[PDB]
């Protein structure tokens, strides 16, 4: 069967991808900041027996660990995760860019620096990022958070050009207003679920009014990896429910 | 059984979408220039089946037949052609752009336009339009078929803001080098699998280095009508193998 | 000396543009629609005796004359207007998208299907098309006006291409919340300098927190009209003053 | 009079911007790695009277000398550089990627971060960045230096948002084929105008069939800085010739 890594996999788009990419028949190899410590991987590996959680927290060293007990890495999901803070552009120190930067960007950069010479020699594999639908609708004040995502998405179009030869797709989902459950990465039922003023700005901003669902961002996730639509390698997903609604003019309804 | 209408069915999109479409479990109801002759509407039901060819041309007139035998329009799938004439801006006529948008812009647009009241009333429904990916990587001397098809590309993205409140996503889909078989509209085998010239520049302009299948096509229609994933409602999905591949400096290989 | 065509001349970017053009060197030749009366251009001539106000209305006719008295035309302001009419896509008839369609992307279409040989005999000419940033920032309910922008902008960035080989730069200016003064296309001093609705909306959605100015829109026509900066051609700008803010989530500050 | 800082001088579009901001009347300070040597920075400012060459290298204390020494900054243009390093994604270090986002978002991000403040105070100022337009139109094998120049952009993009409070316009100008004379960053006269493959290169690439010229980009940097246009804050403007052109099919000339 198909081996698969989620990152991150309690948090954002983890537990959506890594459940329906099971359902799919993967073998998913799931990495979380939590499963460092036995007690933890323990009680998720009893929770989700069709799950697979490893220890190793960092790039290089998980990739070689999968392969080792796995054979092969099929398919990454660098499900990048990193606390959304809103500043004043010079209220924040320049490390706050940098700790965005280093979670957001050179943490899919350095996982598929590590996979892609196996993928490549097989001319095989599907690569997934999960991003943010943040630059396409900017938050004032969110400037070190936003435009480290926007650098993660051009790194997955860009790398998408030179594995393409080697037939293997690149792609990034951008998020918005997907309901995390439990996680605060982003959007957790409290208070997204269970505030009028939360539900309000949900219904007011999205299209469809409403929080996206982990079901939705995991079909999308097993659709790209299961190599039936390869030929959108490259695209960026904005996965947002119609994010933004932009206010109209004086007079006329919401 | 839920019912889609897939439009121009012989061309571009169209097999690809009906096709799966049906072996998802919809109603196909299918359009095309030739089911105005029976012989030609006879000839396709009895090569497909699974298939419904109706010999309905225009838009209104489709949609109202189609909720008159069927019951209602689910899912919409506006496979929009007209052919690609590359001129210099001063050798068309204005009539040459006319007709690029009456058939890329106004069609799909009409089409909404007679089923969206059916779809607002009942909070259900999915519209696709494939469109093109020209816009994202244009040609010289294609300006009528590209910005009209920009218009269609924004015309599914605006659509998407409306149409969220009632629950009915609204996709655009934008191929480049689909490989269409007997269809001129837009690549055909002969000469996209057969010239040697031809093959070289599929294999230089995508990333993937081939023609998109209609597979892969029908794949991402279904997905999208499947309503499993509603949340990508607004997008622009660019079908198009990495295209374009962009000439590096002198010394680098190809 | 140079010759501009700005059309539409009383309305949204046509005084900016026409003004300083005349002051940059020009000789600005003006359509507008009213000048089909003569007390109405004769009006205009006295008032602006820096400007040169035509009578003729078809695309064909006016580049025909302007190059007949004033020998060529070497700058082309497409200043194109049309009223946005917000309705649900059920609501338009198709005859409301095709009047739109012809108004914002058919009549550009047909000025640079006029005057492009001429400029390109010479290998010198600027294009500059006035379109919207609705695309950019779409409402609800405008599919019309929007998408047919959309089309305008995408057809000024493929003429780029075929033209830059003639050294002819091609432009697409997209505003929004530009002051038009005393024309309704699209923000008169009355109301949206003077109604308290009006005047917080402009406030909260663009970032500088007022309207454009008409010398704002001139200068940039100027600029780029000037010859200084060809190397921008195929740029769509964004005049729409940091439009849109997006709203943040409750319990942030506006 | 105003005051302008642009770094890294000698390179890319450090003497086009510094030289036509001088010409508009700004007292320019002039950063450049070369100006730790006191010789290399006597001579420049031998050679360039009307600029000012300082010694300082790093962000925070750049910005309190030219406040020391001159009042106040009123444009900032960080004219940002790293060599680009073509390899396939797997023959980088991750330390690779830490280099280019050092030099190509870090760098930018704090000197705004140490600038901002000063401008929020008195409500006035402009900032420019010089990026790239690779995001636009991506080589296959450099993702490093391209997704860091597009995270600048998106900087750009957001930092607009809040600065507009302030009446501070945020630009990033991304070029692509700009003539750099003597500097290595990116297209010095040997070879891009002496070699014929790089000058056929040029050629097919670019709309205008021609590299860009310090003047043009001299010319937007002052325009911007003018306060002529602020209503284009946010912009990302593509400064590359009409770059790219992409390839047509067979049987179509060149
Ligand atoms: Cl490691
Ligand atoms: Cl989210
Ligand atoms: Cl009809
Ligand atoms: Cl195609
Ligand atoms: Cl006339
Ligand atoms: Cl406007
Ligand atoms: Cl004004
Ligand atoms: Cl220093
Ligand atoms: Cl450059
Ligand atoms: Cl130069
Ligand atoms: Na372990
Ligand atoms: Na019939
Ligand atoms: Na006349
Ligand atoms: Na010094």
């Amino acid at each position: 069967h198909a081996t698969a890594i989620v990152t991150n996999v309690k948090h954002f788009g983890g537990m959506g991808s890594a459940l329906r990419l099971s359902e799919a028949g993967h073998t998913v190899l799931c990495h979380d900041e939590s499963f460092k410590q036995k007690k933890e991987l323990e009680a998720f590996a009893e929770t989700y027996p069709q799950l697979k959680p490893m220890s190793e927290q960092e790039p290089a060293e998980l990739i070689r660990a999968v392969t080792r007990a796995y054979g092969q890495v099929d398919v990454l999901v660098s499900n990048d995760i990193f606390a959304p803070e809103f500043r004043p552009i010079d209220k924040y120190t320049v490390e706050d860019y940098r700790g965005a930067v280093e979670a957001l960007q050179i943490r899919p950069f350095a996982l598929v620096n590590a996979v892609a010479s196996q993928m490549k020699k097989r001319k095989s594999g599907h690569i997934i990022f999960i991003t943010s639908a943040t630059p396409f609708g900017p938050w004032k004040e969110l400037s070190t958070y936003t435009s480290a995502r926007a650098g993660a998405n051009t790194l997955a179009n860009v790398l998408s050009k030179e594995l393409g030869e080697y037939n293997i797709p690149v792609f990034a989902i951008g998020p918005n207003y997907l309901h995390s459950e439990d996680s605060p990465y982003f959007y957790p039922t409290t208070p997204w679920k269970t505030n009028p003023k939360h539900i309000a700005h949900v219904k007011k901003v999205t299209a469809l009014q409403r929080l996206g669902t982990q079901k939705e961002l995991g079909e999308l996730v097993a659709f790209l990896a299961s190599g039936s639509c390869d030929y959108l390698t490259g695209q960026i997903f904005w996965l947002a429910g119609g994010f933004p609604m932009i206010e109209r003019w004086p007079g006329m309804p919401e």
